[PDB]
């Protein structure tokens, strides 16, 4: 049961979207969208810069303005219209799922089978929270009546990465628009398509024109004029470290508003002796090499004890040795490209620094293929603290194996890292699991799995690797802004 | 360091404490309170009955008025108040354990180190709620604004048992007066002496008079007169199960007063084969031996996987071998006697029904001294059950051991009762200690542990052994009455 | 825009529905279904009694077992059941709005557009909570780590009162399987149709068998059967107060089951002379007539200040003279017939009352109508508070209104009264709104409206109207239990 | 009861405080101290530069370090130590504010009877919810046990700033310690003797060494090193937009540190023509004078409904002709003078825009004295929103009152301002009260009165007032990272 799109994707959304009205760039200019798979062009998009910018701003700041229809209507509305979006986009899955696909070099049965349901379950996850977003009444020293409001904070402007395009975008929309804020998103260049495809949906579900505005376009460009805007009232982005910076100075040099970062990782794994080999040996192989390693929970350090570090080498081995290559629609293909030709120099570059830094080549290393930026899964043991490929995120299908004796020692190594997004811990020791999930500076830690990522549970980094926690209860409370309001009255009773 | 008391035990206070006053019973009747060590009267008390209870409540309910000291003072000032009388008993701390000791004959060290300092810490706890108790404000459908206090319930009737006299009334009174109700409370016939040295530091700290209120005497009288009262908007109980049910029914027959209830306990171990054994045995002898077996949450159905069962009872045998009985105040002595004669032959009834059932006798099985209702330590293996001593709860030295072979048919067992108060479960399998403690039917599930009790834990049964929680975060909703305030407005903004 | 059946009814579901079978009574008695405006019978449904209840109890007991489909599936999934639930409901929006007018007495345009719409937004609203529903960890003293689950209580049966048939369903089985519980509903013997509709919705949408079982029948055989359960681990119930006390009783006796209770009210308005006069009288009007005043919250009180009480009057007078009776599905008709001859017969009785003890008569007073029990929409003024009419609950369509002068007497007024559901205040004094609120008895006070309920907030009694609160965050707290699980470690960290 | 010191005040802590331990300064440097009533130096203090932030740093993490008795102790004895400090301030309160009137320039009844009762009533606040820090548990999709730890952070740098240095100290170390961070604190070079006397008090409660660290010295040198730092956590600061600016620019170059910034406001008060004008007229004339206008939260745009205009200037002007100018140590002393030279030059350079600019003096206009920063208390009205008494904050003693006609002109008015850290409301209209409120973009209202502020309530800004809220329930989130931590199960139940 993996069904398919029965005819052929036409591509139709290729529009900025503004007041629920598509838009031409105020320049005039396109970009190019690619297919990774093919290196061929898939269509061209507008380009959005700056004055298309200040004019999705201007639309969501209007429809952010006390007593318009999205501060008015009802919470459970708002509710409502997240949870028909959801439904609409269950009902375009083939369509985006394919999508996805063919612009993102995704795997579609992962697009379909994971991206798409994670999609549909946030939409609906955030849906439900919308009316259950509450302040306090509270017991304040003297004669007074004191509440709060969570209000929604305003205008958010969101930056999203190509590796997960959909997923990323309901991650950031889906938590921002139940809690009644107006959007701004920004998609990656590399992958506006899907992103359109749901902008064609808020406006057939209903939603009041201004609330979600897409600008697609460049990140110096488009995104910088999002970071450096003085009418946004908070950005949110996941992506680089580099650029992350970029986005706090912006802030912090125009008008200091929210921000909230996701950013690398360079997650490990702790295995130790009495853990369940196999289990662990098959949850970190997928950790790492997960939808071509362009995963920022990437398991790219995995520290297993001496005395089974042999044995869980090999059969790693022999599980990266089983995949096929190719273009991510065909049925049976279990590996495609990466995003693009950055990515693709990055990684290659870094394999090549793991052969010359003295790091034990155990499969891969090289590229493949005569189209398509593939790389070959590639697997390092003998890895130690100070080689590039055990510090730098790879972003690519490279697994670095490394053994340790010492329980205390491999704790400080994990940490010794500015990275902190997650980690996994495999032992069938109540306490060891228990004790050493503590001591991790990570913001999850998966005991005896990893990658699990779900609706109901905060997600994000320690560290450099971000601020601010997403989805959960907890990451709702970044889309708010909280009022204090204080009444004089005569007299207070408990 | 364990100090005592430089000087004798002079008893002072005697009498029933209402509006801060001092006072003799309607009738002028007043009853003995002994030493279950000496069986000799340590001196008379009043006599607590309906008219006096009336009074208790005719206070209560004036310090509970609108527009009352309580009522309007700040919340953190309720939270100093009850800081301060933490600060009192940890004053009078020798005074206090020496008194619990003598009237409740209970091991002083465990008086002086265990309930002294659990008084002293959980006033501390409740006392930092008092101004952290909030309502919501609630984004309501239509033009609305909407919220709700979280308000004190009123008169509060609190009756208390004999084994824990202390713990038991600031387990009663921390939350009941943080959340700013008034009560009345009625102290074990057997152990009032404690409670009323409390009510002389409640003076002294400067409640407002009629917000605690303390009536000494007896359960068909005092107490009754508490369950059915028409004025008293909610009555908490910790005692026998068959006093629960009439308290329930004297509600329901009265004013349908909210009624939190907690009764016995027949609450099991299971302890698997890759158990810590000595971690085992050791706090499960200790779960059932603590304070004569007086224990709500007396450990008293062990199961135990066979393998390992010859070796844990074995060692469990030994380990109780190892008291030494006598006066609770000897330094060195430690196991005191049962408090009073009921329960004596009670214990000893019930050890009779064991040998007679065919349970396998390891040591005890009868009474000890020519004075005190002393209680030989006994120990059962081979039980199987149906026999009493598996059904019934003994409160009373007697450990049960029985032997498993299959984990679908111990879980069954462990949950074939009508009590749920808590359980322990003993391994070293992660798996085994998430999946065994979710699936049993108890309120507080210790894994390689036993009788772990804090101030920031709730605290209460499954099934017959009550309902309701006491403490934690959640014990405190127990303790408020909701209140939805909506106000119609022109218009709502989010 | 109030849209019909463009065919007539045909009754289709009448039998018991246990383990998403129809069953017939184990006696194979049935009883007749009447149409309160006509007096003519409906149809005939199987008799539900202790037989039959027990067989839901088994059902509802094996779905709820460790390791069940309804303990196993997602959060998520549960929260996706009641949303497909609310989709069903949706579109059988006409056939049930206009059973509910048949069997319940019901203007249909308040049955379509109000109670149905209540259904399915507080499905909606409960399906949100499913994944929502969270315990916490805890950082308890000693070197524990302590977590706490809020499960599912297990088995609740839910006794269901005539005036809302179809709301108080569905605020009983959201709550309660938004948390996982399974239920036991006993219908109203008038009105058990709707509910037996909504069952086929329950079996369509897919709820795995023995979740939802409904039992019609009478309520001291089936509905004593329920609260005298040995294995039912919690009952709600909305109703008659004698009932209540009943309930509590056999749950006491029984297994000390959870109880829930909404009962009566007397709700008082409060209207200060400075109050929007129109306004307080139009939502006082529809406060006391809803449904044939067969609401909770009737508002069966209302003070008036002095300088502006004969104007109240005159107008409310006006207000209730415009009236149309008769059959509930005519358009145009305005107010249909009580639920049966007991009300019929408790409400004439309290007019005759009212008229005996010297209260004014202002209109209405006497029955209407050849067929159905229809009662002339009543008024009186110049009532005392010692008058039948001002003390006793009517459940008919019987205004009091009534003077004050005195702002703290008539506080004191509102409150002598053991009901306390809700009230209403009227005024444009913040101070006043705030004051009197909080100084009012009731667990929801209105200011310058009435009668506004949602989804959002909680709903429940002070003293004798009940206990606990349904719906709100805060009414999700009592369909769960907390278990606290405690886990001994090497070294606790923050 | 305004009780004083009773002999001269001594100055003896002086030295930066690092693990517990007086340190001298890396260079040996050392820099004046200075009353600003007198300008003489009080005193010289260690000069803290990059080497001894180094050395805080060092020391804050060691104490944070896995293991250390910071992170082992339970929860309540990191509350047990803040209440300690609270008593031990307590102790010290003529003390402490004797030397912070002298130093800092502030009234010493308001630094007794406010400031004193704020840092004790904080602490003890903050200590309350130590033990009440909680995660939450998770019904997450598919197979396993979800948990969440809401740990300290780690390392926080804290800048104060001089109008509040006690204030300021505790609200920055009270949350940070309570959810057990450990602190390295730069106080206002002007104002570091308080901190360092409540540093010796740290030490005498028994904090372990390295949990708090105080350096004081100069903000481009040691706060520059803090918010530069690569191994801090987190910075939080109080003071100028400018230096807020820098901070965030800092943090995001560094290690992205997480911020949180409480900056400027120009909080505007809205008094419409049913206001209880005298209550309205005191609560605005303190809301903008209090401690010579140096509060973030200054009232310092006045906006009257026209009809009230004019009498609310001519009593606003009375109450202002009432000052006493001098040494704020010397009973009847009603106004002190303002911190230094700088701000005392850009309070005058500000009046004297006014009067170019053309708004109306009523009165003072001038500096006072022959000694001391003192500028007399001074009132403009016609003042327009273009000008720069109008835009800028001030914090000085100058009131600005315009006027209005139209609620929804005023209402944009008052938001067409950058800041956003506070607002006032004045009305006897409810409706008002309400939706004025929630639309103006301030992160705390007051209605009927102004400057209430309390340990109960969060508190910060919207916009370029800062971000983030500190204390209430809501402030401890941003002193918590959490961490969420997932467990592979066989199979998992509700
Ligand atoms: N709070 C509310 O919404 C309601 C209040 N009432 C009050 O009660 C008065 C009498 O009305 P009734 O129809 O008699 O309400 P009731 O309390 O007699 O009936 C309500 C439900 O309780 C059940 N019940 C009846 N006897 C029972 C028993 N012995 N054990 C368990 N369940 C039993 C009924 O079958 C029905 O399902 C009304 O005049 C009104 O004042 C009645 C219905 C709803
Ligand atoms: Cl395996
Ligand atoms: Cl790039
Ligand atoms: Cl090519
Ligand atoms: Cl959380
Ligand atoms: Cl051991
Ligand atoms: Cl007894
Ligand atoms: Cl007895
Ligand atoms: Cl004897
Ligand atoms: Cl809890
Ligand atoms: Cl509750
Ligand atoms: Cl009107
Ligand atoms: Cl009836
Ligand atoms: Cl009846
Ligand atoms: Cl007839
Ligand atoms: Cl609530
Ligand atoms: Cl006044
Ligand atoms: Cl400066
Ligand atoms: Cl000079
Ligand atoms: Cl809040
Ligand atoms: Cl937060
Ligand atoms: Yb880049
Ligand atoms: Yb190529
Ligand atoms: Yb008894
Ligand atoms: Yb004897
Ligand atoms: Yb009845
Ligand atoms: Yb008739
Ligand atoms: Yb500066
Ligand atoms: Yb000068």
């Amino acid at each position: 049961d993996l069904p398919v799109l029965l005819t052929d994707l036409k591509i139709q959304y290729t529009k900025i979207f503004i007041n629920n009205e598509w838009h031409d760039s105020v320049s005039g200019k396109k970009f190019p969208v690619f297919n990774p798979a093919t290196e061929e062009e898939l269509c061209q998009v507008e380009e959005g810069d700056k004055e298309d910018v200040d004019k999705a701003v201007k639309a969501a700041r209007q429809a952010f303005q006390i007593g318009s229809p999205w501060r008015t209507m009802d919470a459970s509305e708002r509710g409502r219209l997240l949870y028909k979006l959801a439904d609409l986009i269950e009902r375009d899955r083939l369509l985006l799922a394919t999508m996805e696909s063919m612009n993102g070099g995704k795997l579609y049965s992962n697009a379909y089978l994971s991206d798409l349901a994670g999609c549909i379950k946030t939409l609906r996850y955030c849906a439900g929270w919308a009316d259950k977003i509450q302040g306090r009444t509270i017991p304040i020293d003297g004669n007074f009546f004191t509440y709060t409001r969570h209000e929604p904070i305003g205008v958010c402007g969101q930056i999203i990465p190509w590796n997960f395009p959909l997923v990323m975008l309901i991650w950031k929309i889906g938590p921002a628009l139940s809690c009644g804020n107006t959007v701004v998103v920004k998609p990656a260049e590399q992958t506006p398509l899907t992103a359109l495809h749901v902008a064609s949906l808020i406006k057939e579900a209903g939603f009041p024109p201004g609330v979600v505005n897409i600008v697609p376009g460049y990140g110096p460009t488009a995104g910088a004029a999002i970071s450096s805007h003085m009418d946004i009232d908070k950005v949110a982005f996941t992506g680089s470290t580099e650029v992350g910076k970029l986005i706090k100075e912006a802030a912090g040099k125009s008008n200091l508003k929210r921000v909230t970062l996701e950013l690398g990782g360079k997650s490990p794994c702790i295995v130790l002796a009495d853990a369940d080999l196999d289990n662990a040996v098959e949850f970190a192989h997928h950790g790492v090499f997960y939808h071509q390693g362009q995963c920022c929970i990437a398991a790219s350090r995995i520290f297993v004890e001496e005395s089974i570090y042999d044995e869980f080498v090999r059969r790693s081995v022999e599980r990266a040795k089983k995949y096929i290559l190719g273009n991510p629609l065909t049925p049976g293909v279990t590996q495609g490209p990466q995003i693009d030709k950055e990515q693709y120099d990055k990684i290659l570059d870094l394999i090549e620094s793991g052969k010359k830094e003295g790091a034990k080549l155990e499969c891969g290393g090289g590229p493949w293929g005569n189209k398509g930026y593939f790389v070959q899964p590639t697997v390092f043991s003998n890895v130690t603290d100070e080689m590039r490929i055990a510090k730098e995120e790879i972003f690519g299908p490279v697994q670095q194996i490394m053994k340790f004796k010492s329980l205390d020692d491999v704790i400080k190594r994990a940490n010794n890292t500015f990275y902190g997004l997650s980690a996994g811990v495999f032992t069938k020791d109540i306490d060891k699991a228990i004790t050493i999930s503590s001591a991790l500076q990570a913001g999850t830690v998966w005991v005896n799995c990893y990658g699990v990522v779900s609706a109901q549970c905060p997600f994000g980094g320690f560290k450099m690797s971000g601020n601010g926690r997403e989805l959960g209860e907890y990451g709702f409370h970044e889309y708010t802004e909280v009022k204090t309001v204080t009444v004089k009255i005569s007299q207070k009773n408990s």
